[PDB]
């Protein structure tokens, strides 16, 4: 993946919830390393499903944005969460 059009698409689309990691809307559901690890969505894959399908209030980004964006966009939320947030 190509990390830096990841935070782009990440500013751009996902940030008005995730705002500097966190979930504005389910406050339980955020970006953090641990958050995800509890609900079995920290790797790429599951996100990249989560992105393409949405869940619940997470609207799906199925051709809205291209699969290269969503690849990109869920490589980018791993290693940020890895790295830490904020
Ligand atoms: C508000 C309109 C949101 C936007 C825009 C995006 N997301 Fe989201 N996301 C939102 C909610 C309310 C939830 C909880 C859904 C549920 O009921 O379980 C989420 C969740 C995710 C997760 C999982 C987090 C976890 O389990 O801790 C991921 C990884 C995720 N969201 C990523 C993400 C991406 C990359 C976005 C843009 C393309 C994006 N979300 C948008 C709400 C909203
Ligand atoms: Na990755």
């Amino acid at each position: 993946a190509d990390l830096a059009n990841g935070a782009k698409v990440f500013s751009g689309n996902c940030a008005a919830c995730h705002m500097g990691g966190g979930n504005v809307v389910m406050a339980n559901k955020t970006l953090k390393k641990e958050a995800l690890e509890q609900f079995g969505m920290y790797s790429e894959e599951a996100i990249i499903y989560q992105v393409q399908h949405g869940k619940n209030a997470m609207p799906a980004f199925a051709g809205r944005l291209t699969d290269e964006q969503i690849q990109d966009v869920a490589a980018y939320v791993l290693d940020q969460a890895a790295k830490g947030w904020v």
